[PDB]
């Protein structure tokens, strides 16, 4: 288990995210199916000039899985995945000017909610969890699970639980006052609501 330090930038991001009074929380699951969306957009366009990019899965799809046993709610997407690069620079580097962006926009009048504009959507995650856990896995790299309760810090480590062709795998593990997202009447109101016209299918698994 390797453990890194955020740029301040974006450790600066998750305190607002936090610490900031906020009722508009249901946003988060906009923009987690948003980048699940991106994702898919992404593999498909490189399936067209390269076809065997999907031998490890041909099926683009969204997965909204609910567990109230261990409080959490898992977005699964099928999309081009994340390689370790991705996880440890690439996308906190891209994310460093989309929060200072950002974060003059709210000083000026913005809200929370309008977090995708700037790119970085995937922190929206803390409005509702204590903590994140991301298993990824790209073509031609190893899966890895990424994972952070803010403070500073995340860790990556290769990830040896089920096997998952290729994709990415958000698990939000909910705050204690947070488990309204475990419901399907809630999370159904909320993907109707925000992410009606997602060019995939999104499955909404019900509870055991
Ligand atoms: C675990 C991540 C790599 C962290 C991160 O920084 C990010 C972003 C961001 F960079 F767009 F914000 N999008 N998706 C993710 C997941």
């Amino acid at each position: 288990v390797e453990t890194f330090a955020f740029q301040a930038e974006i450790a600066q991001l998750m305190s607002l995210i936090i610490n900031t009074f906020y009722s508009n929380k249901e946003i988060f699951l906009r923009e987690l199916i948003s980048n699940s969306s991106d994702a898919l957009d992404k593999i498909r366009y490189e399936s067209l000039t390269d076809p065997s990019k999907l031998d490890s899965g041909k099926e683009l799809h969204i997965n909204l899985i609910p567990n109230k046993q261990d409080r959490t709610l898992t977005i699964v997407d099928t999309g081009i995945g994340m390689t370790k690069a991705d996880l440890i620079n690439n996308l906190g580097t891209i994310a460093k000017s989309g929060t200072k962006a950002f974060m003059e926009a709210l000083q000026a009048g913005a809200d929370i909610s309008m977090i995708g504009q700037f790119g970085v959507g995937f922190y929206s995650a803390y409005l509702v969890a204590e903590k994140v856990t991301v298993i990824t896995k790209h073509n031609d790299d190893e899966q890895y699970a990424w994972e952070s309760s803010a403070g500073g810090s995340f860790t990556v480590r290769t990830d040896t639980g089920e096997p998952m062709g290729r994709g990415t795998k958000v698990i939000l593990h909910l705050k204690e006052d947070q488990t309204e997202y475990l419901e399907e009447r809630r999370i159904k109101e909320i993907v109707k609501k925000h992410s009606q016209f997602i060019g995939y299918p999104i499955t909404l698994f019900v509870e055991k």
